[PDB]
């Protein structure tokens, strides 16, 4: 069955037999612990088709994860604005954050899958050399060892996380190999199954497809693991709208070029083709 | 129904569909990427039936990381000499730890859940108060805002993984609040089926007893997820026989006084009721 079924059901299931529960943000949801589904990679790409999803967000986002930013801004540049809430001068106030730019995320994503280790200072300081270089890694274990059991890029934080903007949502994954397949877990603690899950899933989707183009092998699954799974209460109705609409087969992803290396990948290396989803369903995000 | 019959499916599910992957210790193993199990904590505890689990090794194990040990040889003077191997001379040279006393294991789970970002020097070094004590951090959040959706202890430590006898199997853990209720789900990187994932499921099932009996909850979920679940070849015969074994109802786990702090937690303060195994079942260790 279409692999898109299995979000709708999460999504379900959440209306359904979720309980409610009160949130940071003040807006409530409706709430499931501990959810699992599997995407397969193999000549298709899971963007959702139920709702036209915002994938130049989706790849700009990445790239930035994959430069090592922490400043929000430097994605806005790019005209996707969806990490400037959390970066605004009011949100940063509101945490104790008085001192620092605006964008300045602090020591999330970015600064851990590249440098993760090293004191942070700000989103403008040169962390060259510094920390561990957890994307190179695993992407090194996977041409050499693939076998290897510790295959995994961990933006969890704990000495970290007082200086986050936003503790990673996205915590942890794994990465395996088998039979010439490169598959990817992610743990994501706490997913909005309205706005952000469906770009975990295309993004998770899109970096496993740059590690294998890479790597030499072909993507295998995603593997999408949640903690706290929660409907907003502000996106009940938009969601049920969602729910009774038919998915279109998943488009494919191309890389137009070879790339040797992580750091190489540009916007304009991709084509998703043969994307046709539904219309837009407009939902607003929680601060 | 009976919530070992998981358990048992994920081991029949590995036999007949898992791939051949060759692993770390030379043993090979049948391999699948991705599970999840969910175990009720409610009024009975997971100790698996289908053979007789080493009940005070998971209880004596989860009291050493508790309090922060390093040392396999701490472990093994209670009589539970599950960490000897990966602490002894032979296996702490192989990795190149020459110099290193046998029985201290690195930065492991103990130092990492207690002491998070510290410097570790050797298994027999104060920390106290050093590190990011993630432990006590979830206890405090369930106590003071059980809504949180960060409530996260995290053995995973990138920059400290080389100092380690083992990196952690049990990688991260997270914790949540609904209903009155404390759930916990593990994010599991590497399983083996046959001994460590018993102990792992009884293991956290009794870290979520502790906590709710600390923080005045009820025990909810422990929601099991795995990465890479994997039978070792010299398992496979072992294993075909405990699935031919029909679940006995799961035993109760009594906790024997009030508690004030999971650092007071003493071997006599629980009880196993009830427990009505099957024989054991003898699997060979892979090292
Ligand atoms: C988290 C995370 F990180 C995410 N996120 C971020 C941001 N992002 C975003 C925003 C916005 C958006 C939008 O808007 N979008 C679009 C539509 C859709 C499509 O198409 O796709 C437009 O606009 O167009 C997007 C994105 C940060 N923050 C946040 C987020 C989300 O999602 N949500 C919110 N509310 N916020 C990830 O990654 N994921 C997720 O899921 N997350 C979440 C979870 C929760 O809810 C939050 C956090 O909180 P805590 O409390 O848990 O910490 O988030
Ligand atoms: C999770 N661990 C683990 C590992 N290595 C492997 N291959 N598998 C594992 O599960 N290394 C580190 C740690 C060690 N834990 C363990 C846990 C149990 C046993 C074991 O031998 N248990 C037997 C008998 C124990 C007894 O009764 O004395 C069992 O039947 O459970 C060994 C190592
Ligand atoms: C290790 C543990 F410590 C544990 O708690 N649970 C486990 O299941 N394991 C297993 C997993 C694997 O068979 C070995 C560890 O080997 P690597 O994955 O590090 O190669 O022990």
């Amino acid at each position: 069955r279409h692999g898109e079924l299995q979000y709708l059901r999460q999504v379900e299931h959440i209306l359904r037999c979720g309980f409610k529960k009160e949130d940071r943000t003040g807006t409530g949801t409706l709430s499931v612990f501990g959810m699992q589904a599997r995407y397969s990679l193999r000549d298709e790409f899971p963007l959702l088709t139920t709702k036209r999803v915002f994938w130049k967000g989706v790849l700009e986002e990445l790239l930035w994860f994959i430069k090592g930013s922490t400043n929000a801004k430097e994605l806005s540049s790019k005209g996707v604005r969806i990490w400037d809430a959390n970066g605004s001068r009011d949100f940063l106030d509101s945490l104790g954050f008085s001192a620092r730019q605006e964008g300045d995320l602090g020591p999330v994503y970015g600064f851990q899958w590249r440098h993760f280790g090293a004191e942070y200072k700000d989103m403008d300081s040169d962390y060259s050399g510094q920390g561990v270089d957890q994307l190179q890694k695993v992407i090194d274990t996977i041409k050499t060892n693939p076998d290897d059991r510790r295959i995994i890029m961990c933006a969890w934080n704990p000495k970290d996380l007082p200086l986050m903007a936003l503790p990673p949502c996205h915590a942890l994954c794994q990465f395996y190999v088998v039979n010439g397949e490169l598959s990817c877990q992610l743990y994501q603690r706490s997913g909005d199954m309205g706005l952000g899950v469906p770009f975990n899933i295309a993004s998770y989707a899109l970096l496993t497809y740059m590690i294998a183009h890479i790597t030499g092998l072909q993507p295998g699954d995603f593997v999408h693991t949640l903690g706290d799974a929660h409907i907003y209460l502000n996106h009940i109705e938009p969601l049920k709208i969602q729910l009774q609409r038919e998915p279109r087969p998943f488009p494919k992803l191309k890389i137009l070029r070879k790339v040797e290396t992580i750091d190489d990948f540009k916007v304009e290396d991709f084509q998703i083709e043969g994307y046709n989803p539904h219309p837009t369903i407009k939902m607003e995000m929680a601060v």
